[PDB]
């Protein structure tokens, strides 16, 4: 048939501490799907409580901050068509239990505290997140030299 | 137980293009399935037709045999206990959209109009192609080094 | 939560000669699991009737001892939360038949006989299995790097 | 020782059009450097010109800003014991042609023009570029959680 | 420068045997050299010994061309820039004993004997291999998507 | 031749904490050679000063002898054609700065302190160490399936 998409996909403090940005980075590219926008930074806890505002009345929220502040983190957009759902899908159940092997978190990680990677769950969210850790001018526009070998 | 088998296995041309040909080898030869054949080849638009005759009072025919003829592709014979069946799970959905992580649709492709690889959908189906693809030269037999540890 | 765990995992005389003790192990160890203790060696059939006593009546125990006895095994123990249900997970099904793509099984073997590899079933099994196959001063206790990004 | 180093490593246009940013990124990972810093752009021609300074008059100086301002690159800096000197190592020779298998343009690309990948050729110049393409709070400072496995 | 090329590749015997066939082919691809042609045959004694002319008043002659024939092979034809040297710096010394770490021989074989593979060692045997082992409407013609980022 | 082999390979702490375990026994699997024994175990000081006797009026002696003791190694003896030769070629450089990419030490390590994995000198030294490291019962004769294609 319907329309392409977009999607923020940000490899957690731990995932980039267990060296697994490459491998997730590789993972997106081999299917097909093309990197918009990168960047590596340590989200400050106010910009962290931005993005988890919907979350700001759990028991969790406060840990959750700080935690996604004791270490840098890989933000990145990745277009293509259904990007967010199967992005998702790629990466697993957010809880690494329930991650089937072959996925991200079903490959590299145990808990759920420790998931070294987030997924927009909407493209609402991915939107909203988009524009919370990208400036615009950092979307970067190019043609994938494949893309009509993928489209 | 109950026999073995042997399954018609054919990389379309955005699948070569993209360079999936040596993954999509690899993960045969993993299994431990065994290559009766191989070959590289523009399947011409005639005998592309001929592959897709029971699609042909369908809509998209036209431009799945345009399709298929704009490349080259890797026709491939394989044998092994069952490989119809699991050769299908392995290639994941035929549309990329349901083909899950770990199986190569699921890792490599996202639309189903360039879902990079075929497979024999029943043994019946298989050994027709097979018929279609390859000459009865051209199936080798030998006997993998491996074959009494994997059976 | 709600404890950790300890599991018995054993890779079979086919896993070995047809070469995927590094996959194997690698798998368990990007999972972010501990190798709490491995061993090479020719399991007896005398120790190994022991291991399937469970089975020791049904009609396949006399080929399964002749079998597991034809070539080396590697036995180890890891460590970690939910080790021995993820473990399995990882594994696959016992039947290859019915192992998904991504899994060990599901990506390395076909036949039930020659299914590759061994993980306990259950906590009480993992132990039984760990005592009947380790001694315990082999079983080596340290501390993984990245413990605290794993947990 | 003596001390260990930052290096500047960029990924070109074509390292980015064939997919190549995760096993580049990847092999950094796993020989033991660790990312300072990564952002993804389209670099200007006239910040190009900058970063080609010592080489504006040569026959291709031309050519070469309009080549790496086609598509985006992946910047990125490096640190570690001799980075750059062992960073280069790892790229290979500028030139395709005698780059070793094993190494980055050696296993990745053919021809000088698309040599996927641009490493400082000493400290001097690592620090110029690193200011050229980064802005100091983009550096990133952490703790490898393996450091002391490392050094 | 100053021109392309072409060069004869073939998986010998022990290469398909051990399972390497997508390793290599893989390699190839990931270099920027497109697939030209490519069968899966065993090549008959009376083949192998017009291949090994130049040998056929060598000691080994003989047993060569009975090794050569005692399993199926995979013959390739890979074009690019200077494929046929390049292509055996990938492949490595003719001796697997001085074949370096990251080439084909240097990652996967020991004894001469058994050296997996076989590369024309010029352009002038490349044409003559070519023609012995393909016909010419073997030869597809295409163009790799990414031809302008690898040249 | 002339005559086959043996050598001693051992995995250092750092290799082991830092998850390369699968990694470097994969290589020597791919490679051809055969696993004869393998042990997981935290070597005693004792011990230690035995294995490095010839060193024990280095300067280093003490801080490698509390070194590899720090934590867990993996012990192992792989045959084959020339191993203890060959073997080194694929650890690389003792000292992973001079570590060439496509090694074991040049793909995964930095410092000469940290470089993860140790392996036999000479032939000589091969049997002793084995001989200190293993116990005659442990070093398993078994034959590898494809033996035959790798001599």
């Amino acid at each position: 048939m319907a329309n392409l998409e977009r999607t923020f996909i940000a490899i957690k403090p731990d995932g980039v501490q267990r060296g697994l940005v490459g491998e997730i980075i590789k993972r997106f590219e081999q299917k097909g799907f093309r990197l918009v926008a990168m960047k590596f930074l340590r989200a400050s806890e106010e910009h962290l409580k931005q993005h988890y505002i919907d979350l700001k009345d759990r028991p969790f929220f406060p840990g959750l901050v700080k935690y996604m502040n004791s270490g840098p983190v890989v933000a990145m957009v990745w277009e293509g068509l259904n990007v967010v759902k199967t992005g998702r899908v790629m990466l697993g159940e957010t809880n690494p239990a329930d991650s089937k092997p072959g996925t991200i978190r079903g490959d590299f990680c145990i808990q759920v505290g420790r998931n070294i990677i987030h997924g927009s769950d909407s493209v609402k969210s991915a939107e909203k997140e988009i524009s919370l850790w990208f400036k615009p001018e950092e979307l970067v526009d190019y043609k994938s030299c494949a893309h009509d070998w993928v489209y």
